[PDB]
């Protein structure tokens, strides 16, 4: 009858992963491990972090910006002024045209004083932010969330090292506050009446979408959304809805897993259906150092040997998002 299915998303609690039972521990790897070989995604629960803070903050923002911010804030792709902000700033709204829009901000030990940013090296940026007094606490609430996030996405990686039989930093020792990569971006995705069809895409199976398919450029991605359906992710009987949790963060493998795996966890496809609502969409790209290589691996094997080729991270990263925007459109 072409109806649709709902995807498996177990909810995990992960509180044991920041704790010192190693065998609970363990518990929750065989879980998360569970989940990458199922469909790839899984809700974390018992994570710590106030997201009704964080939602009521970012739609604060959201719904106070105004144009002439936004212009200021925007990254290259909307303003020829700002060639240096590929990744971090506004992305604009077009009405009639895009429903979406976007604010990206990177590591806050990104600045001028940063080695990485006096060597001019791609993808790292100094964030922007708007004015204080326009927005007051908006920026100590954003970047005090990347570090609760960061924090959080740390112990998930400890579960993702123990789930692949390894030791529990294998992944988190390359995820460190002096170089880390990762980015939060605060997705707006609104309410609009008329919406514009020019803004919807029609899926090869008829769905109608606001964003194509696609997989993460990440090591994982943690995610936290409003309380409306909107993601499928793609299986081999088709795609699966993936219900809708706001007090929980929605994680998953990003291409970086699936290579370093030899595709052990699969990097999983998701697409997000059109659904005239306004919410939100709050990953954070749980991204390493510029210059991080993990030796690749097959769980599978006996020997663990795999003949894939170490990858550096930052060179994955930036070939990545160019893709990304390539295939996807520009966000
Ligand atoms: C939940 C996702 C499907 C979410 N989309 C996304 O996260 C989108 C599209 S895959 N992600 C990206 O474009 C990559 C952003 C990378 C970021 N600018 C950076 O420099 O690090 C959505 O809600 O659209």
């Amino acid at each position: 009858m072409g109806s649709v299915s709902k995807a498996n998303v177990p909810k995990i609690d992960v509180s044991p992963l920041f704790g010192d039972d190693q065998a609970a521990k363990m518990r929750v790897a065989q879980q998360i491990d569970a989940a990458s070989r199922d469909t790839g995604f899984f809700y974390a629960v018992n994570h710590g972090i106030n997201v009704q803070r964080l939602s009521q903050k970012t739609k604060e923002f959201h719904m106070s910006i105004t144009p002439e911010e936004k212009w200021d804030l925007a990254i290259r792709a909307y303003n020829k002024e700002h060639q240096d902000q590929v990744r971090a700033g506004y992305y604009l709204s077009i009405p009639g045209k895009k429903a979406v829009e976007s604010f990206c901000y990177l590591n806050p030990n990104f600045t001028p004083d940063h080695p990485r940013i006096q060597a001019k090296t791609p993808t790292h940026e100094v964030n922007v932010w708007p004015d204080e007094t326009k927005h007051p606490g908006f920026q100590d609430f954003a970047e005090q969330y990347y570090w609760d996030v960061f924090g959080l996405s740390s112990a998930l990686l400890k579960g993702y090292a123990l789930a692949l039989g390894k030791e529990e930093n294998f992944f988190a020792r390359h995820f460190k506050p002096d170089d880390t990569l990762a980015s939060v971006v605060l997705i707006r995705y609104p309410y609009l009446d008329p919406y514009p069809e020019a803004a919807i895409k029609t899926a090869a199976d008829g769905t109608k979408l606001s964003f194509e398919w696609h997989e993460d450029v990440s090591l994982i991605t943690v995610l936290y959304q409003s309380n409306v359906q909107n993601l499928q992710v793609e299986t081999a009987a088709g795609y699966q809805d993936i219900e809708a949790d706001d007090t929980g963060y929605l994680i998953n493998c990003g291409s970086y897993m699936a290579h370093l795996t030899n595709n052990y966890y699969k990097a999983p496809i998701a697409r997000v259906k059109w659904v005239n609502a306004e919410r939100q969409s709050l990953p954070f790209f749980v991204n390493l150092g510029y210059d991080s290589v993990i030796d690749p691996f097959d769980p599978r094997e006996p020997n663990g040997k795999s003949d894939r080729e170490p990858l550096s991270y930052g060179d994955y990263l930036q070939n990545g998002l160019v893709s990304l925007i390539n295939k996807n459109g520009q966000t």
